[PDB]
């Protein structure tokens, strides 16, 4: 079968040929339909974040997949089920408490693999296998955009933990601010629009000049676009308002610290970005004091698990159809796969189509 | 009646004479028994934190009080009830949502007074009044050390919010690290010893040379004393272990940032300290990345309300008697009140006794 991989010490993604996998007991064989590309694939291509599987000359890319079950083997899935795989798998050494208690999304560094990211091959191949417990059935009509279920689930987890931090009191937020206008930030902005907490005012931070299709999406969602070149995060409360909820999806360390100054009293910031080490001068006193005197919280979140994937299928149904059309800027057949990795300002979310139906 | 106050633009606390207050409808008249002194009284004496009531030449100090109801007026309290007052009261402008929904502890700056701290006179007077809804009945046998109920309640709130942040997954902590060996840190260390989460290893940070009575308390509680001069917070995981729970009670901004590096995966830091502005170089990248990749949380907490005072009465009963004897280094009659404000390394918690029975 054909797969898209990065080979050791090489620049670009290439097609390689590999044997079709055979499922072991408890695994289904899945025929890949579409696989999404995000920053991590780019990040993994260049070098930073992730790592190749031991003893292998390459890494099959892709962690956002949808496929059709072609051989259910000895599992309780049915031939033709549309499934989305979770990303985390047990490490080489074997199972651990995080997997045994069904919360692999909470496993620390070195106690998990992430398919297509660290230690294990991804899903950009014509077929793959997985244990039934890590394959989530989704409605058949979500198959075409099913690679979006994984990123939606990332936000479903982050919101769950962020909201739990505010559960000891009566919190009624009215404003939310998403930092970043990438595919995660934009998806999140749309989710916040339909969130049960009933946000009235939405804001999204970016740094683009008009005309720009990400600005258009933000404003078409009835949110306010904030240019960070004109209004840094710290200054937002003066120009606009204090924000009850902040969701950080920029990967810019200054935002993690500065968001505390933009939070309303009793607010919470969710941090999703993954930056490199970067040292600079901060007023730690102001950070510390705001957190305490105004009962604020910061919560970090990574990955997601089955329950968040399931929740994502419901959220998906609530998202406007125009939004999904504008977010996915290209789906490319395997024959033209290189186009899926071209990044420019007009490219938002791409995917590669391996097969149909 | 006699009161202990700081007069405008003066150095020291002094005795003033004031008329006995009369309770309005819904208020009881309370005869003060004992009032504790903490950092905030010292901080309020010198100048920083707090503010005098409008149009007044002085501030009656003290926010940690226990008293006996002498006139229940038209309330449902009974003559001779032992009560502890809460600290927050509505501001000059009048009530607001935080008070109406019974969560004044969540009110932002300018939407509350704090008796003995900002905008309203404290409890270091022979008598005071309060609304029945802000007077918490406690067991009669807790009257002698009843000024401890307020600081215990501070921790009851912080633990509630910190623990709520971890409620979306199965968290089973085994290690806890208290930063600071002041009266709040030491009380908190004792509370963690009897906490239902079942901590196995306890640690407390300070910077004292032996012999020192705070080191003795820490070690007598079977905790490990960590000298920050030898082992900074960031280095603790190498020398000892990663900490599931950190409670910050130093007021030192570096600790708010560095505690993220000492947290175990999935851990939470509670921040209680109130520092001044202070700017310095931090690796914000390392802070940001640890928070995200290891699903960590930081939660700030200030003040407390009725339910936390009630919980404190149960916690009090579980604290070892030796600990309470060693923590309270002096109770001073009104005649020798100045001694209650002397601070040195051998002084831990003091109180002033206004009356008995
Ligand atoms: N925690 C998790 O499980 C998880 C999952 C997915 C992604 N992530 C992380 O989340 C972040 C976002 O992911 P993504 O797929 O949306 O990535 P992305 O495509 O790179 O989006 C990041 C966006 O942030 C904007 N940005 C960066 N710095 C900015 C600044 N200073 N002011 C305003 N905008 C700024 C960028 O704008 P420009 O293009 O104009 O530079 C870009 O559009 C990344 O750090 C990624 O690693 C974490
Ligand atoms: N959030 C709230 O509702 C609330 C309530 C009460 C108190 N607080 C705050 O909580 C903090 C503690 O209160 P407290 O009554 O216990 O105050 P405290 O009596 O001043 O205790 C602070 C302790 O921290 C130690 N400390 C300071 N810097 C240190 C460092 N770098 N390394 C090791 N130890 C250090 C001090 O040691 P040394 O004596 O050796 O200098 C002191 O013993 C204060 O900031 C106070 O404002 C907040
Ligand atoms: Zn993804
Ligand atoms: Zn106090």
């Amino acid at each position: 079968m054909k797969a898209i991989a990065v080979k050791r010490g090489e620049d670009r993604p290439v097609v390689i040929e590999k044997p079709r996998p055979e499922p072991e007991s408890g695994e289904a064989l899945v025929r890949t339909l579409r696989v999404g590309v995000d920053g991590t694939d780019h990040e993994v291509i260049a070098g930073g974040h992730g790592g190749f599987p031991e003893g292998e000359d390459h890494l099959v890319l892709g962690h956002e997949a949808v496929g059709v079950v072609v051989d259910p083997n000895d599992t309780e899935l049915e031939e033709g089920d549309i499934v989305v795989p979770t990303v985390r798998r047990p490490p080489a050494s074997g199972t651990n408490e995080y997997f045994e208690r069904d919360q692999p999304d909470m496993a620390p560094d070195g106690m998990y693999f992430e398919r297509g990211i660290v230690g294990a091959h991804g899903y950009m191949s014509e077929f793959f296998t997985s244990p039934e417990k890590y394959l989530v059935r989704i409605p058949r009509s979500q198959a075409e955009l099913g690679f979006l279920i994984e990123p939606i689930s990332i936000t479903e987890k982050a919101l769950e933990h962020a909201y739990a931090s505010r559960s000891a009191f009566d919190w009624d937020p009215s404003s939310a601010f998403v930092l970043g206008n990438g595919s995660l930030g934009l998806l999140t902005l749309a989710m916040l629009k339909v969130d049960d907490k009933g946000y009235e005012n939405l804001y999204c931070l970016g740094r683009r000049d008009r005309p720009d299709p990400t600005i258009d999406i933000i404003e078409e969602l009835d949110a306010t676009y904030v240019d960070s070149r004109q209004t840094p995060v710290e200054d937002v409360p003066d120009v606009y308002e204090q924000m009850d909820f902040i969701y950080e999806a920029t990967g810019f360390p200054k935002h993690a610290i500065q968001s505390v100054q933009a939070l309303a009293p009793n607010g919470v910031g969710a941090l999703l970005g993954v930056p490199s080490d970067w040292a600079f001068e901060v007023d730690a006193g102001a950070f510390h004091r705001e957190m305490v005197l105004h009962n604020k919280a910061l919560v970090g979140s990574v990955n997601s698990h089955v329950e968040h994937f399931e929740a994502a299928t419901v959220t998906f149904t609530k998202l406007p159809k125009w939004f999904l059309e504008d977010l996915v800027t290209g789906v490319h057949p395997l024959s033209e796969f290189e186009a899926a990795f071209d990044d420019d300002d007009t490219t938002i979310k791409t995917a590669i189509e391996f097969s149909t139906v």
